[PDB]
């Protein structure tokens, strides 16, 4: 496959559903390269667990943890890492309230080159155990010979765009990694980088991040087809922010408008949102504790009951993962019969203004609170007009894209409710025999 899109291993499915999945131990294995140094961008860390995932012979190589924690949380993280002399930390600045550092990325510097991994999992045991998570693996990028002058750039501008993303941190430990990236040839990259960084962007910077970045890429590198208004938009996520009192405030005005862009020319497009129901969580491999990682609060939800009429159940028979709750986030544009897609995005970004940005100042400024990162698969980047949807995720056709959940998505039933993490569920017990009492 050209796509290099993987799911994480799930404990408890049959081996045919883990063949071609990756555990973190597989990613860090010496088979992938001889590690010299690594950077782990993430949100939540279990440092003891993390060091155990590196091969024994690599466990004292330098590791940089890039995080967003402040005050006592920051103290706790430093305390976790102090036993390990080879671990340094970088606190990403979060100068806008209610922002977080959500980006999940590994930079892996080898003897043989450089690899970039953009994924959706926290660096804790439970995120790699029984959840549906996504991984994009870069090629092995070779070093550019000392004295050679070449750009090392791809047709998707990935090298410049990744450096731009790192420059936004304004951090000395990441200037070191920027210089590493400058020294390597990333020209084989066939995905586009879509990042969010905190700030207020106007003018020439408006298109750099968030949903305006997506819109710009779709305008420039995708084509509109006849009956484009019939091609749905699908969003699939593990948390929802406060989106406003009705759909016109943000979801179906600026967000959907960005996601329905195709081509350069100037809505009733169906919008499917996939988010686990209470019954999805109850009957999951983890049971109700899976809801610990689906943090939709009742305070937020009761302000926007209009939203839930868009919600569809989690179902993933195609990858044997209907009972492995999603922490992956994906967005895509299928054809009306769900047999093709015009593009696919895997990202850390949930369905929130904090992650995707919200227009301010009379439409002239895009304000983003958080760090997020994902990669966009466009048919043009692969010499194609569209992607065929792979019928079984782990089956085997070569330019068919592996969509990890079932299509068409299934609407909530009248008795279903969206998983809301801070109210009790005591009517029916979960797969481990327990109720949920927050
Ligand atoms: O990975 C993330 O982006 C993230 C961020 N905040 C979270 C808050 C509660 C539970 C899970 C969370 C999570 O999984």
């Amino acid at each position: 496959n050209p796509f290099q899109f993987y799911l994480t291993r799930v404990s408890g499915v049959k081996p045919k559903y883990n063949s071609g999945a990756l555990h973190i131990k597989d990613i860090l294995s010496p088979l992938f390269g001889t590690l010299v140094s690594s950077a782990q961008f993430n949100y939540c860390f279990d440092v003891d667990w993390l060091v155990k995932q590196y091969p024994p012979e690599f466990r004292k190589k330098p590791i940089l943890l890039v995080h967003g924690d402040k005050r006592e949380a920051k103290a706790h993280l430093h305390a976790q890492a102090k036993p390990y002399e080879n671990i340094s930390l970088c606190q990403a600045k979060l100068d806008i309230a209610f922002g977080t550092h959500h980006t999940k990325m590994m930079l892996l510097l080898y003897e043989e080159g450089l690899r970039v991994v953009i994924h959706t999992s926290n660096l804790i045991h439970a995120d790699w155990h029984q959840k549906t998570q996504g991984i994009w693996l870069s090629p092995l990028y070779p070093r550019i010979a000392d004295g050679t002058h070449k750009s090392g750039e791809s047709p998707t501008h990935f090298k410049a765009d990744l450096i731009s993303y790192l420059m936004a941190y304004n951090a000395p430990s990441l200037k070191e990694w920027i210089d590493v990236i400058h020294k390597h040839d990333l020209s084989e990259t066939n995905v586009y980088l879509i990042g969010s960084t905190p700030g207020r962007f106007q003018g020439s910077q408006k298109d750099n991040w968030g949903h305006f970045r997506l819109k710009k890429l779709l305008k420039d590198h995708a084509s509109s087809m006849p009956n484009a208004e019939s091609w749905p938009v699908v969003g699939q996520f593990s948390s929802v922010g406060s989106l406003g009192a009705d759909e016109s405030k943000w979801l179906c005005s600026e967000f959907k408008e960005s996601m329905l862009t195709l081509g350069k020319e100037s809505s009733s497009v169906p919008l499917y949102l996939i988010y686990p129901s209470v019954e999805n969580v109850r009957t999951s491999l983890e049971g109700y504790p899976a809801g610990g990682s689906l943090p939709y609060s009742i305070q937020t939800a009761e302000k926007q009951n209009w939203l839930h009429s868009y919600f569809h159940k989690w179902s993933a028979e195609t990858s044997g993962r209907s009972n492995a709750m999603p922490h992956i986030k994906t967005y895509m544009r299928p054809s009306p019969d769900f047999s093709k897609i015009a593009w696919f995005l895997v990202t850390s970004a949930n369905l929130s203004k904090a992650a995707w940005g919200a227009l301010e100042k009379n439409g002239t400024q895009l304000m983003i609170r958080s760090y997020e990162l994902g990669v966009l698969f466009l048919p043009s980047a692969f010499g194609l007009d569209s992607f065929k949807v792979k019928q079984k995720f782990f089956a085997g056709p070569m330019a068919t894209f592996p969509v990890p959940y079932d299509l068409p998505p299934e609407l909530y039933g009248s008795k279903d409710r969206p998983w809301i993490w801070n109210i009790p569920y005591v009517k029916a017990p979960d797969t481990h025999g327990n109720m949920w009492v927050p």
